[PDB]
């Protein structure tokens, strides 16, 4: 019951992630690689989680996804409105709770579920 569910999410992109320009560079990512991404990404995750900044602070400025002027978060959706590896992280958590380290087609993603 209740296939609508309400989340939020960060994206990074790197140099070959596809699209090789991050709302966090503006003009180009193609200076950090995947591993320099994730030590980004692992950091706002972080801090995210440990209570530095919100998630809606971290993404606003460093998620290259739309929802950078949203505050992170998205609407409400229908459970695998999404990507496969990314649903599969909103499933796994509940309100509150922050998924770890995904990466996609374009590059790499942290959710939380909002509802």
């Amino acid at each position: 019951m209740s296939e609508k569910l309400r989340a939020a999410h960060l994206l990074v992109k790197f140099s070959g992630s596809r699209n090789p320009v991050s709302r966090r560079t503006g003009d180009s990512t193609a200076d950090v690689t995947y591993e320099d991404a994730i030590k980004e990404l692992q950091k706002w995750s972080q801090r995210i989680a440990s209570g530095e900044v919100s998630f809606e602070e971290a993404a606003s400025q460093r998620s290259d996804c739309g929802s950078y002027a949203s505050g992170g978060d998205l609407g409400f959706f229908s459970s695998g409105e999404m990507m496969k590896p990314f649903e599969d992280a909103v499933r796994a958590l509940k309100i509150g709770d922050i998924s770890p380290i995904v990466q996609t087609d374009s590059g790499l993603h942290i959710i939380k579920r909002l509802a």
